[PDB]
């Protein structure tokens, strides 16, 4: 895990608050005290007490992935506590929590500029992380990570969000994520509704495969509903590259004069 990921100091670390439970045990708020004595805060992933010998290799090996990526919308490692414990994992902090959360409690309050603002920024790390051969997998509303400006960064902790073609015989790759961020870009301008909402499973996979399509948000622009449909093309070859997505994302936050045009499932 060290070729990757820092080893810290344990007295560098400060916890201030348990924010939640994790999958491997807790996350906490904290602030990090790095080596030219700047103080940051953190988010701090601790291995649950009682821990076996897999589960460890499974909680590092995400530090393993994570310290492999540099980029602005992609969660920051800062490093890994393991000579002493409780085994942590640390990494930037963002005050706004998943963004599925954040755009719930905030319905139809945020401008279209700001909606793709975010989008961007997602579809930016998705770039990056595509080009070094990562495929996410579980890009879902739920595993981006807001800020305090508002700044979406992917990150990891599923039917809905998963690809026909992966759903049906796990053919995961690049374009499979690409409509993984399709299903984000829903859930972003439907300010953090449940994809397909509660339908049976089953149903997700059969109506979505005989081409049924989530509709338009309320008040959608016509431009980013379009978008969506590209993504969830049945055809993965005829879905956007995460560079072209990006290249229309930055078109639309230039003129917002195109976005003035405004658009159960859709056939
Ligand atoms: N508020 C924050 O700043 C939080 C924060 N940074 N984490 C957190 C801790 C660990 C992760 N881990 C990862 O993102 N792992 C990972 C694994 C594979 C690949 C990637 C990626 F590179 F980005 F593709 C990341 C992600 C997020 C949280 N996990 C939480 C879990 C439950 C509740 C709140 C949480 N808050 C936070």
């Amino acid at each position: 895990v060290h070729e990757f990921a820092k080893e810290l100091d344990a007295t560098n670390i400060s916890i201030d608050k348990v924010v939640g439970a994790g999958e491997f045990g807790e996350v906490c708020s904290g602030r990090l005290k790095l080596p030219s004595k700047k103080e940051i805060s953190v988010a701090i992933k601790t291995l649950k007490v009682g821990y076996t010998e897999k589960q460890r290799r499974d909680f590092l090996g995400e530090a393993s992935i994570m310290g492999q990526f540099d980029h602005p919308n992609i969660i920051r490692l800062e490093g890994v506590v393991t000579k002493s414990k409780p085994v942590m994992i640390v990494t930037e902090y963002m005050e706004n929590g998943s963004l599925d959360s954040f755009l719930r409690k905030h319905d139809a309050q945020f401008t279209v500029i700001q909606l793709v603002g975010m989008l961007r920024g997602i579809a930016s790390g998705m770039k990056y992380l595509s080009d070094m051969g990562y495929v996410h997998r579980d890009l879902a509303a739920r595993n981006i990570l807001i800020n305090s400006n508002l700044v979406c960064k992917v990150s990891d902790f599923p039917i809905r969000w998963t690809s026909p073609e992966a759903i049906a015989y796990r053919k995961f790759t690049s374009a499979s994520d690409v409509w993984s961020y399709g299903i984000v870009l829903w859930e972003v301008m439907s300010y953090g509704e449940r994809p397909y909402w509660e339908m049976s499973n089953q149903d997700v996979i059969k109506a979505v495969d005989e081409g049924y399509r989530l509709p338009p948000p309320m008040d959608c622009p016509a431009a980013l509903y379009q978008l969506m449909l590209d993504c969830w093309q049945k055809d993965r070859n005829n879905r956007p590259k995460f560079e072209q997505i990006v290249s229309i994302l930055d078109k639309l936050i230039r003129n917002p004069g195109s976005l003035k045009i405004i658009t159960n499932l859709l056939l």
